[PDB]
């Protein structure tokens, strides 16, 4: 009947249409720490104008305190260790670095670098374990290589940057770790909401997790895939928030948000526009699920729920 | 001992700290021809005000109208038909396309593209052998493959460009048997005086040219390595021409002008300096080598004689 269900839009584009081209620049460095970071103990800010929102709407922060999580963009390893030491004072527990990237990412030089391909879907269709063994692989095969790695400047193309032979390669769990953090990675794609096996694997992680867990999530830029999980996160520990409130306070706090909105893209960003609808979408129905299968426990897999359970346009 | 005799400078660089790491697009294929193109049978025009020459002075034009060569910077497919057919129009002899890149080059999905590294210098050190290797091995590499070709732009580094997913890939040998023309390599590297190897093999192929046959010779940009060519041309074919009409005479139809000049250059061009004082010497021990050596048909290769004497600095 139907070829791809609504959440898995993203399995109908061809991966071979967006290979890998070029080393991007993930941070420039150049800040102590990296872009949009914020915590779940932070103060609420006014909303972005693009979403329309109640600017007097005052949510509820319940739970806040408690949740323990924080979100931002890609980091070097000096801003990582800036951002665990903050961390650390604000608890006892591991601290995870929490690795949203699909793309192939790691450090060249210690330079945060990752294989970027058109839209960044230089690893679509990959499994996990596909896209973490190309990883690996591209990683070790730059070390006394010479490279080339560039921003994006003007038509998401290479703009000026540098060419380096490299002496040193890490991955991005040898970074986390050296800053004092525990690792774990899921492979989502850029712009798109989450697989179900990503949500499956996070949520299985999640009831792993000791009471004082502090989660720190990360993407390229620290907004969709940040904001997706931080959103989740948000949802499973307090399940009594209205969805409204979580969109509202993980969107104020610095994230995206995730409700309704009048979608504007620029002309050539409009391939991104079904893709905003679907995760509006798609955030509904996890709150769903969450509203269904908490009382039990969790004994059935959102995966298994949301087939059971299709979300529609 | 002396460990690089004047003519041999580049021999001292390392030719690891250069090595290639973008397509660079070599013409945009705008134009009906390529940059810089000119014949011997041109007229002479004004020197170019940097050389400070004499632009009284009246070259003597004697041999210019049998010389029959010409010269250009690299072409797109399309580009090097209207030359040859144009040349075509000037003689009825073989019209050769002498290619003098040692860079790695060839069309993808014809365009014409170079392996760039640091100073154009990714082949620095290789022997033809191992030029045309890397050449072949690279060129075959791209095809199904997804490439970034880009031209240079500011601090020489990649500016924009496109990503494509190959599906054809072409040699300039066998573009130029497409337009018509013989095809003859000498892997000279950008920037410096051609090699006595370079010279050698250049030497042997003119020795057994046919007297109709008419060498468009070309590098990257068409000023430095195809200038010096034409020049040694010309003073073999016209050895009774003076030194002074032979640089004067090459420079006024459009190319570099290979006598002394007051040498200028940007700071982040001052390694260009003492390459550009080189070629200047070696053109007159070139030109040395040309009046001593014709009387006997050219037994000695330039090679050995050139180490029995010397250049001066």
């Amino acid at each position: 009947t139907v070829t791809e269900p609504v959440g898995s839009y993203a399995r109908a584009e061809r991966p071979q249409d967006f290979e890998g081209f070029v080393w991007r620049l993930d941070n420039d460095g150049k800040e102590a720490l990296p872009r949009n970071f914020r915590t779940s103990a932070d103060a609420l800010r006014a909303p972005e104008k693009k979403f329309h929102l109640d600017a007097a709407y005052v949510p509820s922060r319940e739970g806040m305190d408690a949740l323990h999580i924080s979100g931002s963009s890609a980091f070097t390893p000096a801003q990582l260790k800036n951002v665990a030491a903050k961390l650390r004072e604000k608890t006892a527990g591991p601290i995870y670095d929490v690795d949203l990237r699909q793309e192939s990412h790691g450090y060249l030089d210690g330079i945060p670098v990752s294989w970027y391909g058109e839209r960044d879907w230089a690893n679509l269709g990959k499994s996990q374990h596909e896209a973490l063994a190309d990883e690996r692989h591209r990683l070790h095969a730059a070390l006394h290589k010479t490279v080339y790695i560039a921003p994006l400047g003007k038509h998401k193309l290479p703009e000026g940057g540098e060419v380096r032979r490299v002496q040193k390669v890490q991955t991005e769990q040898e970074v986390a770790e050296a800053a004092g953090m525990r690792y774990f990675r899921i492979a989502a794609t850029d712009h798109v909401w989450p697989t179900p096996e990503n949500i499956d694997r996070f949520l299985a992680f999640y009831r792993t997790l000791p009471q004082d867990a502090w989660l720190h999530f990360h993407c390229e830029a620290g907004v969709g895939r940040t904001t997706a999980f931080m959103v989740m996160t948000d949802m499973l520990k307090n399940p009594s928030v209205s969805l409204k409130d979580i969109l509202y306070r993980q969107h104020e706090i610095g994230g995206f948000y995730y409700g309704e909105f009048p979608i504007k893209t620029k002309d050539k960003d409009s391939w991104k526009t079904k893709y905003y609808r679907e995760k509006i979408v798609m955030i509904e129905q996890f709150y769903r699920y969450v509203q269904e299968n908490r009382a039990d426990g969790y004994q059935t897999p959102w995966s298994v729920w949301l087939k059971s359970h299709p979300a529609k346009a």
